[PDB]
């Protein structure tokens, strides 16, 4: 097995998938690393099961079908695995806590939202359909470049949006276009 953490790419108190070389922090993994079940298989092997039983659940989709689909296990463990790729990159540090909003000529969004806030979200079982997750993580992206403007820092916004939504388009298999 691997000796990092594969989200957050430190070492420390690791448990380690039975059935692929990654290892997890308990709290990195999405869901947190079950109390026991020996073998355990981390999510991205929970996740290439689904496809492996049903093949054709790689065909492609239409986005909007995607949203509309009830938070029934499989599609609950999805949302688990996108929050968690967005969750493997660096820079979603900047979205993961709960932010304030002090800038001079910029006024804090109506509704504020942060990686952490989902991810209990998810945890509580909060979101009946896909696209309550999925409103909710574009809006993290969409109130920071509103409350950044011109400020290059903008930029950071886009970069993770473009993790998630890849992700996104990977992960429920929506339709290739140009
Ligand atoms: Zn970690
Ligand atoms: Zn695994
Ligand atoms: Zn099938």
């Amino acid at each position: 097995n691997s000796n990092i953490c594969e989200v957050c790419n430190k070492w420390g108190r690791l448990f380690c998938c039975d059935t692929c070389p990654r290892s997890f922090h308990e709290h990195c993994h999405i869901p947190s690393v079950e109390a026991n079940k020996n073998p355990w298989s981390c999510i991205f092997c929970r996740i290439k099961t689904i496809q492996e039983r049903c093949p054709e659940s790689q065909s492609g989709h239409q986005e909007s079908e995607v949203l509309m689909r009830q938070m029934l296990p499989e599609e609950q463990l999805k949302c688990e695995f996108l929050l968690l790729k967005v969750y493997c990159d660096s820079k979603s540090c900047f979205f993961a806590s709960e932010p304030y909003y002090n800038r001079e000529g910029s006024q804090g969004p109506q509704k504020p939202m942060w990686l952490n806030k989902v991810k209990t979200s998810l945890n509580e079982q909060m979101y009946t359909r896909v696209e309550g997750f999925v409103q909710d993580m574009r809006l993290i992206f969409h109130n920071h470049k509103e409350f950044y403007r011109e400020d290059k820092f903008t930029r950071l916004g886009i970069q993770v949006q473009d993790i998630f939504e890849k992700n996104f388009r990977n992960i429920f298999a929506i339709q290739e276009t140009s």
